């Protein structure tokens, strides 16, 4: 397969549903490269657990933890890392209120080259245990020979775009990694980078990040087809922000408008949002504790009940993962019969203005609060007009492995979105327990 899109291993499904899945220990294995040093970008870290995931022979190599924690949370992270003298930390600046460092990425420098891993899992045991999570594995990028002047750039501009993403941190530890990336050949990369970084972007910079970055790539590198108004948009996420009092405030006015872009020319497009119901969580492998990783607060939800009419259940028979709650985030543009897709994005970005950006100043500036990162699969980058949808996730190679079932199934009238901070004491979970926050 050209796509190198993987799911994490799920403990408790039959082996056929883990054939071709990856655990973190597989990613860090010596079979992937002889590790010299690494950078782990993430939100949440269990450092003791993380070090145990590296092969014993590599556990003393330098590790950089890139995080967004402040104040007492920052002190707790430093205390976790203090026993390991090979671990350094980089605090990503979050100068806009209510932002988060969400990006999940590994930079893996080897004796043999460099690898980039963009994924969806926090660096804690539970995120790799019984959840549906996504991973993109870059090729092994070789080093450019000393004295050789070449760009090492791909047709998708991934090298310059990754360097631009890292430059936004303005961090000395990341300038070191920028210099590493400069020295490697990333030309084989077939995905486009879609990042978010905190700021207020206008003019030339408006298209660099968030939903305007997606819109720009779709304008420039996808083509519109006849009956494009009938091709739905699907968004699938683990958390929901405050979107406003009605769908015209943001969801259907700027977010959907960016997602429905195709090609360079001048809406009734269906919008499917996939988010676990209470029943999905209750009957999951983890039970109600899975909802600890589905942060949707009652304070947010009660202001936007209009949104829940867009919600569809989590179902993943195709990958044996209907009971493995999603922490992956994906967005895509299927055909009206869901047999093809015009593009697919795996990302850290949830359904929130903080992650994707919100227009300000009479539509002239895009304001983003958080760091996010994902990779976009466009048919044109593979010499194709569209991707066929792979019927069975683990079963030509030009078919794209969509990890959940299509078409998405609407919530039933008795279903409710998972809301993490209210009790569920009416039916017990798969471990015999209720949920009492
Ligand atoms: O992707 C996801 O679903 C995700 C969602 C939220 C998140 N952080 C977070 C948490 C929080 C606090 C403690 C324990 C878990 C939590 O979620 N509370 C807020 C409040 C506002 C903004 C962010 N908040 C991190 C991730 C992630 O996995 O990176």
């Amino acid at each position: 397969n050209p796509f190198q899109f993987y799911l994490t291993r799920v403990s408790g499904v039959k082996p056929k549903y883990n054939s071709g899945a990856l655990h973190i220990k597989d990613i860090l294995s010596p079979l992937f490269g002889t590790l010299v040093s690494s950078a782990q970008f993430n939100y949440c870290f269990d450092v003791d657990w993380l070090v145990k995931q590296y092969p014993p022979e590599f556990r003393k190599k330098p590790i950089l933890l890139v995080h967004g924690d402040k104040r007492e949370a920052k002190a707790h992270l430093h205390a976790q890392a203090k026993p390991y003298e090979n671990i350094s930390l980089c605090q990503a600046k979050l100068d806009i209120a209510f932002g988060t460092h969400h990006t999940k990425m590994m930079l893996l420098l080897y004796e043999e080259g460099l690898r980039v891993v963009i994924h969806t899992s926090n660096l804690i045991h539970a995120d790799w245990h019984q959840k549906t999570q996504g991973i993109w594995l870059s090729p092994l990028y070789p080093r450019i020979a000393d004295g050789t002047h070449k760009s090492g750039e791909s047709p998708t501009h991934f090298k310059a775009d990754l360097i631009s993403y890292l430059m936004a941190y303005n961090a000395p530890s990341l300038k070191e990694w920028i210099d590493v990336i400069h020295k490697h050949d990333l030309s084989e990369t077939n995905v486009y980078l879609i990042g978010s970084t905190p700021g207020r972007f206008q003019g030339s910079q408006k298209d660099n990040w968030g939903h305007f970055r997606l819109k720009k790539l779709l304008k420039d590198h996808a083509s519109s087809m006849p009956n494009a108004e009938s091709w739905p948009v699907v968004g699938q996420f683990s958390s929901v922000g405050s979107l406003g009092a009605d769908e015209s405030k943001w969801l259907c006015s700027e977010f959907k408008e960016s997602m429905l872009t195709l090609g360079k020319e001048s809406s009734s497009v269906p919008l499917y949002l996939i988010y676990p119901s209470v029943e999905n969580v209750r009957t999951s492998l983890e039970g109600y504790p899975a909802g600890g990783s589905l942060p949707y607060s009652i304070q947010t939800a009660e202001k936007q009940n209009w949104l829940h009419s867009y919600f569809h259940k989590w179902s993943a028979e195709t990958s044996g993962r209907s009971n493995a709650m999603p922490h992956i985030k994906t967005y895509m543009r299927p055909s009206p019969d869901f047999s093809k897709i015009a593009w697919f994005l795996v990302t850290s970005a949830n359904l929130s203005k903080a992650a994707w950006g919100a227009l300000e100043k009479n539509g002239t500036q895009l304001m983003i609060r958080s760091y996010e990162l994902g990779v976009l699969f466009l048919p044109s980058a593979f010499g194709l007009d569209s991707f066929k949808v792979k019927q069975k996730f683990f079963a030509p190679m030009a078919t794209f492995p969509v990890p959940y079932d299509l078409p998405p199934e609407l919530y039933g009238s008795k279903d409710r979105p998972w809301i993490w901070n209210i009790p569920y004491v009416k039916a017990p979970d798969t471990h015999g327990n209720m949920w009492v926050p």
